[PDB]
DNA sequence: TGTCCCTTCGCGTCTCT
DNA sequence: AGAGACGCGAAGGGACA
């Protein structure tokens, strides 16, 4: 290695092999894992106690147990893990889930200790739920967001008069003590001098990095009403989801964009009120002229690609991939677009182009139908559950390709694949729909809580005793899935 | 080298009308 | 049926021992 000792290697590796070895089934992938963002001492804890994380009281799997490690300060984490789940789940009745939760991150020693230490006071003395509590401390430095929580929550409800919803939404993110402060102190002076809504200072400090969103906000707010004719509300828009570095980025590169390039600028804020807006404008600014041109998208497709979480990958990928896919697969760049338009386009248009012959020719799928699956957010994964379960829920469920294509032809259509594996025949079987029912259900966005829903309220009839026949339930349910079937509950308090 | 904290970016799922 | 809200997690950097 990079060594820090003389010879102990040696002793190092037995180490690593072994964990491939009976407690834990170890690949590589994972030991990588675990070294790369845990350090050796982290792989050297691993095994060093994993005969006490497997049984014991504790009964973690190996997954978890590794989620535990691969971070820095891993081995600090799964020390206290040993120590404190027990405690953690007996004296305050959290879920192991929810310990592990708490650990899988840098600093997790530090954020279990402070949520044993302080849980009670956050619940009893501030009316926190548990659950709350939890989510504050499942970020870096939670310990501090706790801390912080614990300070300032009646200081920002007294006196600059925030919900208690809101001061959790605010600390249940990464450097939450930097947001959490940032916003006593700001709060104030955005609302009455710069004119906003303590709501839109919230929507800013509510993500990472909110603490660098609001004083650039302060800052930049003026210049880009006045200099740059933007609204507030665009301003907030931008900081909401870009932060610092798309607010930055669009002062500096909106003159550029406008004349050289000559986009409108109720475009350039759609580019950059995204993760990562300051990578996707410099992108765009860049490959705009080069794309348009050899396979020539217009301009409002290339804002259309762009205009997404990872505007960057879809665009440098189109780029990239446009040509190929266009000649060697025949699909026009309306389809590509489509494609790339959506987040993970980069991920969707790499397994498109991998997996388009296997399944139009292994499986028998129209080209036409692949896109359908790969134009929705979270294409690759779609994709490659077609490939896995068409198959099966063909023979073994007995549906048909053009309904499978159907369920996955939507967001989340892994998820309703899957879930309808699970719970087709418990449907039709035991409480007596017909798949073409159970297939309009999935057949849609939110297609597995749908699912899951239904079936609660049949295997255990919940609170709306026999009210609605179950053509109704189904009716509703393909209507608006899981809040409908949620609203109708709702209708006997 | 390890531990802790903060910021930025990217991918995926559900809902709300 | 498109946008917005939400959740999860990798990556990268700074401060300190």
């Amino acid at each position: 290695m990079q060594w820090s000792g003389a010879r102990a290697l040696e002793a190092l590796l037995t180490v690593a092999g072994e964990l491939r070895g009976p407690p834990l089934q170890l690949d590589t992938g994972q030991l990588l894992k675990i070294a790369k963002r845990g350090g050796v001492t982290a792989v050297e804890a691993v095994h060093a106690w994993r005969n006490a994380l497997t049984g014991a009281p504790l009964n973690l799997t190996p997954e978890q147990v590794v989620a535990i490690a691969s971070h820095d300060g891993g081995k600090q984490a799964l020390e206290t893990v040993q120590r404190l789940l027990p405690v953690l789940c007996q004296a305050h009745g959290l879920t192991p889930q929810q310990v592990v939760a708490i650990a899988s991150h840098d600093g997790g020693k530090q954020a279990l200790e402070t949520v044993q230490r302080l849980l009670p006071v956050l619940c009893q003395a501030h009316g926190l739920t548990p659950e709350q509590v939890v989510a504050i401390a499942s970020h870096d430095g939670g310990k501090q967001a706790l801390e912080t929580v614990q300070a300032l929550l009646p200081v920002l409800c007294q006196a600059h008069g925030l919900t208690p919803e809101q001061v959790v939404a605010i600390a249940s993110n990464g450097g939450g003590k930097q947001a959490l402060e940032t916003v006593q102190r700001l709060l104030p002076v955005l609302c009455q001098a710069h004119g906003l809504t303590p709501q839109q200072v919230v929507a800013i400090a509510s993500n990472g990095g909110g603490k660098q969103a609001l004083e650039t906000v302060q800052r930049l707010l003026p210049v880009l009403c006045q200099a740059h004719g933007l609204t507030p509300q665009q301003v907030v828009a931008i900081a909401s989801q870009g932060g610092k570095q798309a607010l930055e980025t669009v002062q500096r590169l909106l003159p550029v964009l406008c004349q050289a390039h000559g986009l409108t600028p109720q475009q350039v804020v759609a580019i950059a009120s995204n993760n990562g807006g300051k990578q996707a404008l410099e992108t765009v600014q860049r490959l705009l002229p080069v794309l348009c041109q050899a396979h020539g998208l217009t301009p409002q497709q290339v804002v259309a690609i762009a205009s997404h979480d990872g505007g960057k990958q879809a665009l440098e990928t189109v780029q990239r991939l446009l040509p190929v896919l266009c000649q060697a697969h025949g699909l026009t760049p309306q389809q590509v677009v489509a494609i790339a338009s959506n987040n993970g386009g980069k991920q969707a248009l790499e397994t498109v182009q991998r997996l388009l012959p296997v399944l139009c020719q292994a499986h028998g799928l129209t080209p036409e139908q692949v896109v359908a699956i790969a134009s929705n957010g979270g294409g690759k994964q779609a994709l490659e559950t077609v490939q896995r379960l068409l198959p099966v829920l063909c023979q073994a469920h007995g549906l048909t390709p053009e309904q499978v294509v159907a369920i996955a032809s939507h967001d989340g259509g892994k998820q309703a694949l899957e879930t309808v594996q699970r719970l087709l025949p418990v449907l039709c079987q035991a409480h007596g729909l017909t798949p073409q029912q159970v297939v309009a259900i999935a057949s849609n966005g939110g297609g597995r809580p749908a699912l899951e829903s239904i079936v609660a309220q049949l295997s255990r009839p919940d609170p709306a005793l026999a009210a609605l026949t179950n053509d109704h339930l189904v009716a509703l349910a393909c209507l608006g899935g899981r809040p409908a079937l949620d609203a109708v509950k709702k209708l006997e308090h």
